[PDB]
Formats: C-alpha cells, sequence, structure tokens
C-alpha cells in the first residue's frame, strides 16, 4: 500500500509546505513526496534533500527534456494523495485507511477533509461544455458527491489522475472535479480528518488578501483556458468569465454565417447571449421611448415562440420596424449621417437597408433593425414580404427577460417565413 | 513513408496551409501530415478527411486524455519535417533527399530554404543560461549552423524533436534553435530549395502587420518563459526582455543574502546588471559634481580590479564616501530627512538601521548603490556601525575602470583588497556553487 | 495494479549493456521507474536518459550528501522491485506483471525468471552454517522451488523484504542475495518465463570477459570473507576455500584467556584452520614415528579423539606427549634446541619460551601449531620440571603408556594411552568425554 | 529520563580504556545510555556491563542480521549524542547536562568540552572545497567558536543531526565529523568545561602508541581518498597529499570524449594533478630555454596565464607553441622523432601518433602532459601543415615574459589581442567554470 504525497496548492510567498513534508516523514522516513510547482519557489522551500522527496517543476525549460515537466514521471506508486498546504500528518496510517476505503467503495476518488477553517464540503457538479457552463449545487447523495469545496486530501489511482488532460492545473480544487465529474466519476467524502498545520500559512490579513487575489486570478485563467465562461450555483449566484462591455466578443468575425463556436461543437457562449439580451432590452426601450413601432423578426421571433429566449446557438437579434417611424428616435437619425455612440455606450450604424446597434465600441454583438413600409396591405423592403394584418395588432410575447412585441398569430407568421413545424423541430447544429 | 510533415507556424486569419497540405499530397497521397495548433483554427482549414492528415490541438481540454495534447502522439515515422506556412512541395522526392543528407552527415538537423522573400540564413548562436543571454552572429562554418533566420523546412528525428521540453513553442524559428544549440546540435543548410506557395499568405501590408504584432508578442512571452533576458547580434543591437525603470527588479526581495537566481543555478540577469551600471555611473556623476570624495568598495572594488566590471553574480554596488562631504550633495542632505526621488527618478534614502545611504534605480526597481560614509580618527577611517582601514589608502585616490566608466579606487587597491578579503582574492573568484548551496541553504 | 521498480546492480563500468537494458524497459513504459546502483560514479559515463523516473543510486559516502542518499530503499517507492542483471533486455510486454501475479499466487517470497544468455539461471539447494563458516550447495530437491540460483535471472521480490536484509546489494548479488534469503528460510520460485538477452551483449571480446571474470572472482572472495564464509562446497565434492593456507596468516590471531576471538562471535574454529591443524598433526606424527620418538595424544587432542576421532570443533591447537629421552632421535627436535628450524616441508620447529616444550608451526606465516610435551619417568610416574597453569597439566602413571593403543584422530591412526577414558577423567574430571564445554566456562560457556 | 547517549567510536581493541570510560558514566547515573560502536566485535572482550542501557553496536554487514543492526541511529533513543573518545572519564556530575544547556542556548550545532589528556582539543578553522579536493585548516579567528577540533574532546550534538550525515561514525571521527559539519557551515563551540582523563590511560607505552598511530594514519588516508580530499594544508602550507604522483597513474586516468572524469563528479582538476602539471611545465620550459628552443604559452595555458597567472583550475594539460626550425636544438625532441624517450629525470617525450606535435608526460606511469605545437613562418604567418588556428608571425616578434604556474614563461606580444583572435572578444574577462547540468544534458 504505497502512496505518494503530491503537493500542488501553496503560495511561494507564504506556505507551510516544510511542515507538511516533515510531518509525513515523521510517520515514514522513506515516504515518497512530490512537491509540484510551475517555477522554482522563492524564498526557498528548503525541503529535505533526500531521494524520496522531490521537487517537480512543470514549466518548459531550455535545459530539460520533455519528461522533466510530466508529473507521472515523478510518481511510481499505485496511488497518489493530493495534500493542500495547511495540512499535516499526525496519526499514522491515514493514507492506508484511505486506500482501503477506495478499494472497498465504488467511487474512483476518496477524500478526507483537513481541519482548517474551511474543511471540504460535498457538492453536486453538472458540466456542459456545449454551453460553456458549470453548475454547482448541494449534493443529494452525500457523502458521495461530484466535487468538493474546501480543504481535503484527495486520494486516487495514479493511472486515473495522470491520464486526465490537466491533472495539476491550478486551482486543483476547481480543475480536478471539473474533469472527473465530466467523466462521471464520484468522490467519496470519508469520515477521516487530517489535522491542520501547527503553524498555519497566511496568518495575517494582508497575506490572506494577497493569496485570495492570486487564487481568483488563477481560477479565472483556468476557466477561460478550459472553456467555462459561466459558473452558476443553486440559489442563483452567477460567476462570469467571458466577454463584457469593455472587451471583444468571444468569437470575433463570422465567415459564411457560421461562427467559430459551431465548429468547436459548442453553442453560443453565455456571456455573448447575456450581452445580446441586454442590447435587445436596451434597444427596445429606446424604440418604445421614441414611439417607434417594432416587432420581433427572424430567429428572434422564432426563439421567443419556442422558449421565450434567444436560440442558444444564434449570435444576433432581429427586429422589424416601421420605416415611417425612423425619424422619431434620435439615434437612428444620427445613424443616417454616421456612426453614433450614445450616452450608454451603444453604437448605432446604418451601413444600406437596415440599422445595426452594437453592444459597445469593442463588443460587436448587435441587434439589426429592419424597416418595412406598407405599400398596399403588404409590408415590403427594397433590397421576403408579408401581409400587414400580421401587425394589426401586435401581441405581447416574452423574450430575453422582458415582454417584447410580436406579430399577431405569430406561429402562423413563423411558418410562412420558415416552413411548417419550425417551432417544434429546431435545426440543431451538428 | 518515413517523414511526417508538421505545420506549426501559420496564422488562422490568413494562411496558405490548405495549399501546403495539398502540394505534399499531390506528390504522395499517403504522405503523413500533421497541422499543430493551440486551438481549433478559424476560419476552418478544411483539410482532407483522410487518415494520414491530422489536426493536432495541443491545448489541454476538459474532455480529452493527456495524450491528446502531446505532439509525439500524432507522429508515427522516424523523422519530422517542420514546414512553415508559405511553402509548397513542387519537385517530388525532396523529403527523402533531406533524409539521406541527414544520415550521411554529422548534423542532428538538416534544413532546406523556402523560396520566399525571407529565405533561411545560416547563423551562429551561443546560449548562456547563467547570463540569461542568447548571442547570435554570422555563421563561421556555413553551411553548418547553430540557428537559422528565415523560412526553411527543417528535418530531424522525431525522437530528438519530441524529447525537447518545448518542441513546438512559438515562434518555432526561435524556440527550436535555442534548444538545439544549447545541446550542441548543428543544423546543416542544404543546397535544396522548396518552392513558395502560388497564393502566398499575408500578401497585404495590413495582414503582415497583424501577423508581426502577434509573432512579436509570442516571441517576447517565449523568451521570458525560457529565461532569455538579452538577445544580441554580433555583441550589439541589444534586445532586452527583463526589468527596466518602470518595473520591479527581476529577483525581487532577497532572503538570507542569497537572491533567487542563485537557486536557479544562474547569475545576475543582464537587465539587472545594466541598471546597476547605469545607477553607479549616475551616482558617481552626482558625487563628483557635488564635490563628494568617493571610492569603490567591497565587491565593486574587487570586480573593478579583477575585470573592470560588476562581479556577474552580484546584485548591488558599494561606495565609500567621506562623512564630512555628505552636506555637499542635495540628494544626501534630503535623504537625511526622508526618502527623496530626484529629477531623474532615482530614490535616495537614509538607512536608519546600518547608517549608510542607499540610491535605488527607480521607485519600482530597487537595484541599488550603497554609500558608506567613513570619517578619520588618528589616521584610520572608521565607522560607528558594522572593517576599518588606514587613511593613507585614500591619499591619493587612483582612477580605475569600472562598469563602462572610470571610477575612483584606493591607491594600492590590490593590497587594500587583500587586507579586506584575503590574499589572492583577485585571482580566485568565489564562483557560485549550486551543489554547495543545495547542501547549506 | 502492480508497480515494479527495475533495479540494476550487476554490471561493469568498463564494458556493459546497461543503456540498452534501460531503454528496452522504457520502450514498454515511458515512465518505468529504474534505479541503477553503483558504488562510485561509473566512468566512462553510463549516459542514462536524464529523466526523473531513471535514477542513479551511489552507495558511497560523501561529504555533501545525507545518509539517505546511499540507502537504496529511498530510491524505490513501489511495492515490488526486480533485480535485473546486465546483458538482459525487455522484449515481450508485461513480464514484470506476470512475475508479480505469480508471486502473489505462490508461497515463495522470491520469484525469478531466467535470462536467455549463455548461462541462464538454474535451481539450487543451499544450507548456510555460520558457526562452521560453511555454505553448502546441492541439486534442488523440489525444483522449480529453490534456495539459490546459479546463473542469470531477473529476481522479483517485495521492497520491504529486500531492503530489510543486511546487505541487499552486496556484490556479487547472485551469491550475496541467496546466502541471506536461504539463511532466513526463504525460497525462490524459478518461473517458466524467460527474458531476452541484449542484442549487443557486454564483454564481447575474450579479453573483456577475462578481465570481468577476474574482477568478479575478486569481489566474490571479498564478499565471502566479509560475511564469514570460509568454505563453499558443491554436491559432487568440489570445495572452494576462502581462508588460511600454507602461505598466509592464520585466521584468528593470538588467543587471550584460553578463548579465541571466534568463540565470542558465536562461531567455532574456521574449517581452514582445522584442516591445517590436521595436516600438521599428521605430518608431525609421521616425523616422530620415523625418528623413533614415542608419542601419545594429549589434552584436548586425546579428548577429541575419544569423542569422535577428530579435533574438538572449537579447539585451535594439537597436543602430543613424548618421552624426553627420545628427543635426541629427531633431527628437527635437536635443531630446535639451537633455534628456530624450517624443515623439508616448510614446517617450523622451535623450543618454546614458556615452559620447556616444543612447538611445530604449519608454516613460517601460518602459526597453527602442534605442541610436544616432554615427560620422563621418575619411578613409574611421568613428570616434567615446568608446569603450565592448567588443570589438565599434571603427573600421571607410566602404566598408562605401557602399552600405547591405536585410536583414530584427524584422518589417521594415532597412538593414545591405554584406558584413555580413565586417563582423560583423571586429568579433566569424571564424565569429561560425555560433557563437552568451552575451554574456560567462567568467561564463555 | 536521560537525554544524552554516550557514544564511543575512537578506541583500539588491542589497548583501550573503554571499560573504565563506561563505568565512570554509569557511576554518575546507572541508567545512563552508553553505546560502543565498532566495525567488528572487539577482541579481547570489553566485558561491558550486561544491562539494557549499555549496548555494543556492530557496523558491519552480517548474514543473520536485519538492515537496522548496522545503522547507529537504531541504538540511540535520546535527543542528543555525546561522542566520547577513549581516555576520557566522567568525574564531575552533570557535565552532559551543562553541555545540553549550552547547546540549546547558543547558536552552534555542536558543542564540545576538552578531555584533560596530553592532547586536549584545540579550536581550528577549516575550509572544505570539494571542487578543489582540498581541506584547508588554520588557527580559528573567532575561538571559542570553531569549524573543527584537533585533539581529545567530548562532542555533543543532536542525534538527528549526527545520523543525518553520510558518514557519521567514519574513522577517525576527529577528521570525518568536522569535514562534514564545516562543509555544511556548522560551527562547534568549545566550552569552558573539562572531562577528566582515565585513571589508567590507554596506549601508555611508546610501542602501543606507535601501533595506534600507524593504524590511525592508515584509516585517515583511506578516509580522505574515499571522500575526495586530495590535499590537506595548514595555514596554506605544510602540504599533505593523498592523490597521484610520479610513481602512480594520474587521478582521472584515460579521458573519453575530451571530458575527464572529474567533471562528471561536479568537481575541478585534482590539486595533485595540477601540481604535477606545473612541475612538468616548469621542467619542459627550463629544458627548451637551456637548449635554445623558442617557445610561447599557447591556448588555454596562455589564457590561464593572462587571467590569473596559472593553469585554469578545471583544465588538465598544458599547451606551448615552438618554432619548428628549433626542434633540433633539444636532444629530447630529436630522440622523440625516432620513438619514445624517457629522459634522465623520468619525463617521457614522444612525437604524436597523428597530429604532428610533441608530448611530454610527467612519468612513465603518470600521463599528465605538456603538448608542444611547432609552427613555421610562411611569409609572415605561422602555420602547421597539420590541424590550432593559424596566426600572424609578428605576435612572436618579440615575445614577452608572463607569470605562469609559479615561474616566468614566454608569451606572444599583445597576448590580450592574441587570445581574442583565437578564442573571441572578452575571453580573459569571461571565464565559465564547468556546467555539470549542461554536461548532464550534452553528455
Ligand atoms: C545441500 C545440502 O547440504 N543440503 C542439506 C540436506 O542435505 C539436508 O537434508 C537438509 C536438512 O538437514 O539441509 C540441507
Ligand atoms: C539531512 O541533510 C539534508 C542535506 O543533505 C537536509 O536537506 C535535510 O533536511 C536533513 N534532515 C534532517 C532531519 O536534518
Ligand atoms: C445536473 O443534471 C441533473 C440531471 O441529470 C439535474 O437534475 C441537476 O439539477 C443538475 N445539477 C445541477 C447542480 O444543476
Ligand atoms: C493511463 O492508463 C493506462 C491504463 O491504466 C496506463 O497504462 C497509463 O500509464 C496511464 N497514463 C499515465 C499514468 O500517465
Ligand atoms: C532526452 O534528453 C536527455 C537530456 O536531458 C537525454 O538524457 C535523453 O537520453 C534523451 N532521450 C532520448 C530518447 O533521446
Ligand atoms: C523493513 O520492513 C518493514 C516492515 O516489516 C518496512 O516497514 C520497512 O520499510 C522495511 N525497511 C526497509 C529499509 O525497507
Ligand atoms: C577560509 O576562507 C575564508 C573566506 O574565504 C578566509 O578568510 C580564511 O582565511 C580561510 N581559512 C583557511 C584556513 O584557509
Ligand atoms: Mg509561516
Ligand atoms: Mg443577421
Ligand atoms: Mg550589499
Ligand atoms: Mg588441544
Ligand atoms: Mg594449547
Ligand atoms: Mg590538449
Ligand atoms: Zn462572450
Ligand atoms: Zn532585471
Ligand atoms: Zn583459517
Ligand atoms: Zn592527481
Amino acid at each position: 500500500p504505497r502512496v505518494t504525497v503530491l503537493v500542488r496548492e501553496f503560495e511561494a510567498f507564504d506556505n507551510a509546505v516544510p511542515e507538511l513534508v516533515d510531518s509525513f516523514l515523521q510517520q515514514d522516513p522513506a515516504q515518497p513526496v512530490v512537491v509540484a510547482a510551475d517555477t522554482l519557489p522563492y524564498p526557498p522551500l528548503a525541503l529535505p534533500r533526500i531521494p524520496n522527496v522531490r521537487l517537480a517543476l512543470l514549466q518548459p525549460a531550455l535545459d530539460r527534456p520533455a519528461a522533466a515537466s510530466r508529473p507521472e514521471t515523478y510518481v511510481a506508486t499505485e496511488f497518489v494523495a493530493l495534500v493542500p498546504d495547511g495540512a499535516r500528518a499526525e496519526a499514522p496510517g491515514l493514507l492506508e485507511r484511505m486506500v482501503e476505503a477506495l478499494r472497498a467503495g465504488s467511487a474512483r476518488l476518496v477524500a478526507a477533509p483537513v481541519a482548517t477553517a474551511n474543511p471540504a464540503r460535498c457538492l453536486a457538479l453538472n458540466v456542459s461544455l456545449r454551453e460553456w457552463t458549470a453548475r454547482y449545487g448541494a449534493a443529494p447523495a452525500a457523502p458521495r458527491c461530484d466535487a468538493l469545496d474546501g480543504d481535503a486530501v484527495v486520494l486516487l489511482r495514479a493511472r486515473d489522475l495522470f491520464n486526465l488532460s490537466a491533472p495539476l492545473a491550478r486551482p486543483v480544487g476547481t480543475s480536478l472535479f471539473l474533469q472527473t465529474a465530466l467523466r462521471g466519476w464520484a468522490v467519496q467524502l470519508l469520515d477521516l480528518t487530517f489535522a491542520a498545520a501547527r503553524q498555519p500559512p497566511l496568518a495575517t490579513a494582508h497575506a490572506r488578501w494577497k493569496a485570495e487575489r492570486e487564487g481568483r486570478a488563477r481560477r479565472a485563467a483556468l476557466l477561460r483556458a478550459l472553456g467555462i465562461r459561466l459558473v452558476s450555483w443553486e440559489g442563483g449566484r452567477l460567476e462570469w468569465f467571458g466577454c463584457n462591455k469593455e472587451t471583444t466578443r468571444c468569437f470575433g468575425t463570422v465567415v459564411g454565417d457560421t461562427p467559430a463556436y459551431l465548429y468547436e461543437e459548442r453553442w453560443t457562449p453565455p456571456c455573448c447571449l447575456r450581452a445580446l439580451r441586454e442590447t435587445a432590452r436596451y434597444v427596445v426601450g429606446v424604440l418604445e421611448a421614441a414611439g417607434v413601432r417594432y416587432w420581433l423578426e427572424g430567429g428572434s421571433l422564432l426563439g421567443a415562440a419556442r422558449h421565450g429566449d434567444i436560440i442558444p446557438w444564434d449570435y444576433d437579434v432581429d427586429l422589424g420596424i416601421y420605416l415611417e417611424d425612423v425619424g422619431n428616435c434620435e439615434q437612428l437619425r444620427g445613424a443616417e449621417a454616421g456612426s453614433v455612440v450614445d450616452e450608454r455606450g451603444f453604437v448605432w450604424e446604418k451601413a444600406g437597408d437596415f440599422f445595426r446597434v452594437q453592444y459597445s465600441e469593442s463588443n460587436h454583438l448587435h441587434v439589426d433593425l429592419w424597416p418595412f413600409y406598407p405599400r398596399n396591405g403588404v409590408m415590403t423592403k427594397d433590397t421576403v414580404e408579408f401581409p400587414e394584418h400580421f401587425l394589426q395588432p401586435l401581441v405581447p410575447l416574452p423574450f430575453a427577460g422582458f415582454v417584447a412585441q410580436a406579430p399577431n398569430n405569430y406561429r402562423r407568421f413563423l411558418e410562412l417565413k420558415f416552413g411548417p413545424g419550425v417551432i417544434e423541430n429546431p435545426q440543431y447544429p451538428n
């Protein structure tokens, strides 16, 4: 029952890694221990310079072979125990007990909380790469759970850990369970408890603030690298890691009306959909304030009728307007002369049948406004047409978080523009 | 089929990779081709959907195994030919011709220029990790080279390429030869030319500007990641990638009188030495203009007498001054009352601890020159906080080159240094010892 | 499931196939843990792959290394370890796994697979007797279950078992390992699995093999001497000696307190010392008989003869009584009164300094000796003028020498007093024949 | 409970006072832990008290013992160990307790108390240089704080410190312990405490001392060779050598791949090898000057002369250039063209296998060598028709004196230039000592 202790989560400026290692060596002087780091930690860890204690540096180096940064190269045992900074080994044979529980149980990961101020708690975790979203909540089948929040020693087989794509990506507490829950693996939170370091790290408030700031930065870089734009929680809390008003939109310029995310087998990033909803809400409010007649058109109306929201793989919003009302709103009249950035940061342009309103100068998620005019009972443009009675009157229809205006009998409207059964038969990307 | 074509250097928004792949498949439909990218290139490359053509996405992903991001997974031949975008296979049998050249010669790499506007040139290259420097120059033994500049097809054994730490780090033209030259590997530039693409990529000024801005940023991030702080060409045209007046110094706060770079088995970063030289030159200029008697002290005098410069693993500069001259310098007068940032950004501070003066390069970069005031008492210069020495060593002072300018030293500075440090200290440098530092701490 | 560390100990720095050995295992598993152990840093350089799963363990002391750096167990983190000799290669995949599976399913603590060299391993029996400084090898009665192996094999066992041995990696391992495992009652199961030989084997020339076998023979002799194995025997009767001879010093040096140093080490007289004592006793008896000197077995030599016709197994000399008036009959004896004498066969004869007796040493360098004690009859009682402070040195009736009787001793027939049971009990006490004890029980019994 | 274990390692089996030593400590505290350590069972018997707190530790492999039995840590259950030499005696009670209090309150990893023998312990300075294979001793400038002790002392330190060393009990302990502790930067504090001498001291006769010193000198010589200490010096002088010489082979033997064995050991050239190189260079230069052969420092020899007036400390040979027209002046050189020549002082002169140069070896057995490279002017440029880059002739018109290896040698004029033509700009100012990590990557 040989188990390698692997230490990955610690701060170079303030840690208790020397105590952690010394505590395990007191139980077994030949205990295999691997401390992993991206760069050489300074101030020096001053680990014992003995063969069974090794420092694994995970970044590329001009003077090292490929194997030097591959962590499975440092681990020869069957099992590996991820130990966070702040833990120490007090009683003996706790790793042995964790191995017995693993072999006895049915979960590929077992875990023992560390008696810190934040001991690990069970969590449910639901990962959707298609929607760039990870959803956390309370674990129904605790102590069997999908993920952990807080400090714990996690033990699993080395073949399972090191076949993951990013086994030691920081923060491990986020990166590991995103990967294991995606594979359908479970973590069993055992009744065992590891003691806290007798001289804990981050004792001052300034040190904790510094470490929390670095940790938030690593977590944001981790999720952006792995394609999680949104972390949502049971209870409603949202964590965003995508585009915003001051950034580019996530996918950039589209070619052949097929954005980049479709080729990646994903749908629209949720940050982009959120920006489209807020631009739709804003533009609708401006048009209504100015007394401009608008209705939902195209895929926006289709999504409204289907689920009251933007079709989750679409990337813009379409609205029809009465051409004779264009002069009622200041932004459209200005858009005739040139680009208009109003006081809320939205960009109105004509560019030349329709109008386009972009979320901001940097974020080019947009709503298109298509003017129509009644020639003799039929609404028509100049660069397909439909009868005007579909607009007399307009009906309230929920869309993107607010009540929009839609053509009356819009299911019939949508089936003239798209064909029979379009609401019930979404054209899923493949 | 013994060679796998590997394409790493291209841009997603403007490339000729489809023509490249097609040109090799026209010569052999079974030719193994691998296009490597960090993320899925957009717009779609639309490569042929055949077994011998594979798109390798090297970034880790939540739904992929570890092997998916390791490039050797995608190659099953003995050799790899790194082909840059803009090349095209025209004459058949060029890859087999490069293989026979490789086996018959003594170079680990062989290369063939691509007939673009920037065809590959033979270069010399020495990599010094201790000095954080990559020194380029004209190749003395061309067409045997240490590195190439320009477009070339580079062929080498897959075993050699994928044994490197960063085999496909971008730009390849930079990272590959930094790694192979450090290992003492040569590349032989053959008398073989690959044709250019018939529709070349980046054919407009705007497209090239986008590509060069992105390639410049990738090169800067690569050299910082790999610890190359200075790149030179024939000892000149310096390119810096380290600290400066507006940043922190490279190694930050020193613990246990041992800076971080010693634990990394290197010497002082050259950007840090450059800033130390500039600060010593500036402080000396100020002290001389104000009429302050100074002399090189400690390891600065030792370095000056040894080779006329800072000891390349030291991280500060020491000067002795006459205490009765302190009042002549505005900055030193101001330093007694508090921290002073002078008109050129240097920070002058009075050490309340050891009673010396410290001049820092800038408010953010704490590379410093220390000033040690001495006063005579019965012919011996002495201090009040802590070795004292006879004053006759200062009567008179002598000129001594140091750090690119002529500094002042005690007369008989060899005897002076020997009394301070011991006999033979000038001829026996205390070279850094990683093995010993690993044992002592 | 099973993690196994390959450990390489048996190779020569001047000529080896260790690079091919390690690379062959790395081709089956790139992360395969491999430990090469050496006493000093091999030059020319081994040039192993400088990857973290391949490590070199130097078993020398060094001023800049902790104690753990030379203890090989700190390099092995796996449950199992496989000793692999130079000249072997990993060809078939998963052989270490099959060896682990056979270990767990069997009852032996060691399992082994031969290597397809010109000398593949063979099953051997072995009992070790430290007290008699002897290791006895024979044919395996219950093959494929053995006490030892002869030849090249991969040997797999638990790290906890290997590194709790006193000298796990002492060279040659093929000798050292099984001396330690057989003494502990452990068995090695010889499996029907075969490792391939290296494609470019080491020691390809006759001259390279010649300097390798001489270096190995030097290491084996040093090993057995360090571990106290004086004699190795094989079925068929072949003997290898590693102790005394005519041309060296005796094994144990000067004796204080009647108790030689090996008895405190809980061992008996080394078998080489006993052999020399028998040869010297046989020779001296022939000289005295040819010279017409009446002699009889005395002291511990007579007691050992009466018990089992041989030297007492912990005794260290041989004692004979002779008639004083016969001394002039022997040329060596007459010369000994004038000084030290080295005779026709290299034996050294001297008149001692202590107490009026003669001593015959095996050689000038080897001081195993026969002591000749001259007696003369006063009036029916044998006596002498100077006495040693032993309870065994007394007068005795001359009728015990009239006549002398034959008695086997040390491989030949010797002359003994008649009624030697009563003779021995008079000088040693009742029941001495039936109650063996060490020379002086007050210090060691 | 006791906190110190007395450990005895330095004694002779044939003549010791270890029984008196043990008894004296047991008289102060009958439970006092005592360990006597030895490579083999001491004979004659020590006859130590048969009590659980007195144990004989045998540091030898044995067929019938576990690995723990030969590890001294196994025998010590206390925090501290007191290494006590033979000839010491415990009289004043509680001396071990004072040493513990002294160690805890001070800043030295070791503390020590002299034994009142004829050779009390003295405070010494000690610099250990593994790269130079040298142990340099001297007077201790900051006594009572020392790097090493010479003489008899009880030395106390933590068990975990002592047994963490590679060779904690290697003999002589007086040498091996401080070589290990001084290299680590540990200090020993010589306390103002004195242990008494044994009432019946060991080795009381001149003959017994002579045998003990002979065995101890043999142990020291084997210890220093095993640990890679080739040179011991006192105050820079009184040299004591433990390496190669005129009668032996050179330390590193045959060089493969132009990378001598000491580089892989992460050390520089052994000082015995450097000493023989300086002697051979001085001899050869003396021969060539007396015979009228014009020579000059070449290659790395000239570089070492210009940098610090000596051989570069990681080089292993010496290179000189000569005028080919002058080779007939020297008898040794003229005989070297016919074959190998062993001159009157044991030096071996040979003409190169291939390469057309001369080689002078220190002796028939020691192959440390000086190479002579003959050039000849071809219209103002020096050239050898065999290939040492060709250079113009005016650098030898004239030659200049340059200190090298303890004597004055000839160098090309403007040798700073000369070196930069052959090695590159700034070569004198930029020495790069061996990089073992780069060697581990390069091969
Ligand atoms: C043992 O010595 C090594 C130095 O070689 C050091 O790293 C380690 O911490 C030491 N251990 C103890 C317990 O002193
Ligand atoms: C994950 O999916 C299940 C259905 O498979 C759903 O019931 C559950 O609520 C999801 N988890 C979270 C945290 O939303
Ligand atoms: C992945 O799993 C396989 C099978 O369990 C194993 O052979 C391989 O070593 C693993 N990869 C690692 C540990 O990197
Ligand atoms: C990879 O490079 C290392 C040098 O760090 C070398 O030791 C090793 O042999 C190389 N492996 C291969 C397969 O070339
Ligand atoms: C000796 O065996 C024990 C178990 O019996 C084990 O815990 C220990 O690690 C072993 N020692 C060595 C040096 O392998
Ligand atoms: C030891 O080294 C120091 C500093 O290098 C030096 O001052 C001292 O003289 C040296 N002592 C000896 C005995 O060599
Ligand atoms: Mg702390
Ligand atoms: Mg659109
Ligand atoms: Mg300083
Ligand atoms: Mg007898
Ligand atoms: Mg006797
Ligand atoms: Mg040479
Ligand atoms: Zn977005
Ligand atoms: Zn810098
Ligand atoms: Zn013997
Ligand atoms: Zn030498």
